[PDB]
């Protein structure tokens, strides 16, 4: 299995990434120091994550120590829903490259589809409970996410969190000026994807699964809620062929032409989640591992189910 997959821009992106969304400030620097040393070429980052200034410390020490070049890692960040705005969009960028310690993204993300009121809150209340939205289509947010392309300050841009009518639209944008390179996704054997996965694939979009390994850290998990590590089913593929379940439920995206990005904060896992390179799972195992649909979210973002571009309303 090669390690990067070819995007829509030219650029080549690895398939395996480590996340960092629950990463500990404390705890994130040492984890991506450990990643690079392991063999990790790609980080996915984000502002909302409040951790970017200490990832930027651990890739700006691997740089400073020539345990990696620029050009063979790949960094991605999302723009949070408060940026929307045009005349935001610039400076949203600027903060997490100086936060990065970067003068580039390898790729710029729009985190949701949905735009909030701008501020200091991430989410915006109104004193009824629900999101506050901002007006700016998301068309417009695009072509802010283009002009950081023509700017020199990202490589590629891309989606998140994007239902097919959406991407659809923005592939319909009158006078759309790049396509979108990636979509980023929830994707496991639990929620499949197959539809959407299709969609964007048929266009050309490289789709990026999240929360590959279910998410154990979430903050509102319940003892009730299906359990990817722990289901017997998984366990027994990953018996059969000598691998940790967490190594089966990155290996399956992988198969599926995706991009993964596991995350951990603990060295053995962060290594261990990296050797997936060595082993194939059969196609009956991959259409066994797809039979577990059960359309089960991680991340279902609930405070905006009125929002007019919640994404999960619609069946894919
Ligand atoms: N675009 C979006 O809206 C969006 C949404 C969700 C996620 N994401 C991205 O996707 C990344 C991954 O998703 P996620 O953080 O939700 O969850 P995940 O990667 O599915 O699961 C992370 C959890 O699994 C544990 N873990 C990792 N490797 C393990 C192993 N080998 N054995 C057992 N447990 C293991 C981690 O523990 P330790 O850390 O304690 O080792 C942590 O509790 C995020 O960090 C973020 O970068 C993006
Ligand atoms: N409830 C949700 O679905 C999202 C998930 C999400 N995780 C993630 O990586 N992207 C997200 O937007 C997240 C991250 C945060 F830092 C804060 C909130 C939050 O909520
Ligand atoms: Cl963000």
């Amino acid at each position: 299995m090669a390690s990067r997959i070819l995007l829509n821009n030219g650029a080549k992106m690895p398939i395996l990434g480590l996340g960092t969304w629950k990463s500990p400030p404390g705890q994130v620097t040492e984890a991506v120091k450990v990643a690079i040393d392991v063999g990790y070429r790609h980080i996915d980052c984000a502002h909302v994550y409040q951790n970017e200034n200490e990832v930027g410390v651990a890739i700006q020490e691997k740089l400073r120590e020539q345990v990696v070049k620029r050009e063979e890692l790949f960094i991605v960040s999302k723009l949070w829903c408060t940026y929307h705005e045009k005349g935001l969009v610039k400076g949203a960028c600027q903060k997490t490259l100086s936060d990065l310690k970067l003068d580039y993204l390898d790729l710029y993300l729009i985190h949701w589809p949905t735009g909030f009121k701008p501020g200091k809150e991430f989410f915006p209340l109104d004193e009824s409970g629900n999101v506050v939205p901002s007006d700016t289509n998301i068309l417009d947010t695009w072509a802010a996410m283009e002009e950081l392309v023509d700017e020199g300050l990202v490589k590629a841009i891309g989606i998140s969190n994007f239902n097919h009518l959406q991407v659809e639209m923005i592939l319909n944008k009158p006078g759309l000026k790049y396509k979108p390179a990636v979509n980023q996704i929830e994707c496991h054997p639990y929620l499949t994807q197959e539809k959407l996965i299709q969609y964007c694939q048929s266009k050309g979009i490289v789709v990026t699964a999240y929360s590959p390994l279910g998410s154990p850290d979430r903050p509102w998990a319940k003892p009730e809620d299906p359990s990817l590590l722990e289901d017997p089913r998984i366990k027994a593929i990953a018996a059969k062929h000598n691998k940790t379940t967490a190594q089966v439920l990155i290996r399956f995206p992988m198969q599926r032409n995706l991009v993964v990005i596991p995350k951990s904060v603990t060295p053995e896992r962060i290594a261990e989640n990296f050797k997936v390179f060595d082993f194939e799972l059969s196609s009956q195992d991959m259409t066994t591992l797809l039979s577990y649909n059960r359309n089960w979210r991680v991340c279902a973002l609930l405070s905006c189910t009125s929002h007019k571009d919640y994404p999960f309303h619609e069946e894919f």
